[PDB]
């Protein structure tokens, strides 16, 4: 219950999100290209923020970040699509379902 590594950034190559359908397109590369795109997405401690981080040069200055609610507004409103760093797109139907069972996911109590 207490000595286990816990946490570390989920690591995911632009492919795999493609072949799930979650990752869309990217307007500069093309789909084989894929190949040679990861993304590192590391988690918080709390629930609801998330970090999105796109390893290509490596940007220790700053990361970008996700909220819970923005991915909703977009479902309300009708945004199925993600414009990420004005370039990469990746669809908010799956994005929040992949995360649902990927990141979401506590183990303490709940009480309601």
């Amino acid at each position: 219950g207490s000595s286990g590594s816990s946490g570390i950034s989920l690591k995911y190559t632009a492919a795999r999100l493609h072949e799930k359908g979650v990752l869309l397109e990217i307007e500069d590369l093309q789909v084989n290209q894929f190949k040679n795109v990861i993304f590192e997405i590391s988690p918080t401690e709390e629930v609801g923020d998330f970090e999105v981080k796109a390893k290509f040069m490596g940007v220790q200055m700053e990361t970008f970040m996700l909220h819970y609610q923005d991915l909703l507004q977009l479902q309300y409103e009708g945004v199925a699509v993600m414009k990420l760093f004005d370039r990469a797109k990746v669809n908010v139907n799956l994005l929040i379902f992949l995360l649902n069972k990927k990141f979401y996911g506590k183990s303490g109590p709940s009480s309601g």
